[PDB]
């Protein structure tokens, strides 16, 4: 009985870290085996430059840099691929789409060939997007401008209804939205998995 | 007046290194500007990891591999695209044909996805491909039956027409070789360069 593969998606400030923290500890709380992973994951060998590049330590050529942080997902497929067939469910502090969204936001680079390096990856069983308004972000790649443009590339990725997308009102408590994410999960875990793990993108 | 770009290409042992530093000699004893680039290009930090994962020294995950060899490559891109403006013409030792034809040798590797991550890298001027038996490539991903697959890739490329492809007979000796490339090389610095440098099967 797998585990599901669920991810966690928004811009800068939405919540994303502490809903999936919070989200492993309820789950794990109900008897389920379920643990956390983020992208970039920045303990690897490809992940310590990704932290760098972020943390502006080094400036990388964006197309290099883009496909440095799919290597790093990459990386940890066999990882997803064995907890999931073990029945341990993973929650995914970021994924693909924020890849695509942050990259995707800059000039001259086109969705598609910015989907293209991670065409294959496990596909999520749930995808959940904190939705909130950028100033409310803002008050809790950084800037405003880079995060409404990331922010348009999210609606643009959210149309393809190949994908279980839902979507959270992230503007609520944490403990509210802690509870809407934690029933939309349950539910995930339980219907969702009765299929093989996906393919994203193809 | 920009310099032209120039590849070689062909399996393990075909002459692709002899000939590219014998190329550059030829160039510059002759006025041209010309200078050597070689893929991957291990002295980058990208470049240490795949040096290492080649030498059998590091495990990567397939895709990974695939995508740090296509990264190494991008990293190069504004040194590359500067020399050429500059009317430099570079000679590349293996570029993005190698990158597909190893990873595409292997099992579930589409020469789709393969090709991807260096959609929109500079596009060669002439891709010199230096043909020999594997029986004699030998005598000189390493091994024989994988040699032999990533040739079956190198053909199929070879059927993109809108790429200036030259087979060159690598069998002959190593003087005999190097005139056949000067004078094809002579020539496409010449007249390919009349047109703006180009972009990677797009
Ligand atoms: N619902 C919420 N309301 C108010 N502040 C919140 C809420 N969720 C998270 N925060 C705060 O906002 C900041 C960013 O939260 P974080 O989970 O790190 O967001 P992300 O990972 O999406 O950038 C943290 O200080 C956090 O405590
Ligand atoms: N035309 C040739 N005939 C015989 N040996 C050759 C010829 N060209 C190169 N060699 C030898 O074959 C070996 C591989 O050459 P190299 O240029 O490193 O090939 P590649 O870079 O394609 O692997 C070297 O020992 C080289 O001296
Ligand atoms: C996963 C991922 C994140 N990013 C970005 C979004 C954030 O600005 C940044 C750090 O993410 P974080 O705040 O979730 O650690 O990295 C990319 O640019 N590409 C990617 O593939
Ligand atoms: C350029 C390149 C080479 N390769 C391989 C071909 C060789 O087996 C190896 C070392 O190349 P070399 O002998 O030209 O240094 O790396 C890839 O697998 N992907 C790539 O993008
Ligand atoms: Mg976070
Ligand atoms: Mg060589
Ligand atoms: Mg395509």
């Amino acid at each position: 009985r797998r585990g599901a593969l669920i991810v966690l998606e928004g811009v800068d400030g939405a919540g994303k870290s502490t809903q999936s923290r919070k989200l492993v500890e309820a789950l794990c709380a109900a008897g389920h085996r379920a643990e956390l992973l983020r992208f970039p994951e920045r303990s690897t060998e490809i992940g310590k430059l990704l932290s760098s590049y972020l943390q502006k330590k080094s400036d990388v050529e964006d197309h290099s840099v883009h496909l440095l942080f799919s290597a790093n997902r990459w990386e940890q497929v066999p990882l997803i691929k064995e907890k999931l067939s073990q029945g341990v469910t993973l929650v995914v502090d970021r994924y693909a789409f924020s890849g695509v969204a942050f990259t995707g936001a800059k000039e001259n680079f086109s969705l598609d060939w910015c989907k293209q390096p991670d065409v294959g990856l496990p596909k999520p069983d749930l995808v959940l997007f904190l939705q909130l308004q950028l100033a409310d972000a803002a008050k809790r790649y950084e800037n405003g401008a880079f995060q409404e443009r990331a922010l348009r590339c999210f609606h643009q990725l959210m149309k393809d209804t190949t994908l279980n997308w839902k979507m959270v009102d992230a503007s609520k408590s944490i403990e509210a939205v802690h509870e809407d994410i934690r029933v939309l999960s349950e539910d995930a875990i339980a219907t969702a998995t009765e299929k093989p793990l996906g393919e994203l993108w193809k």
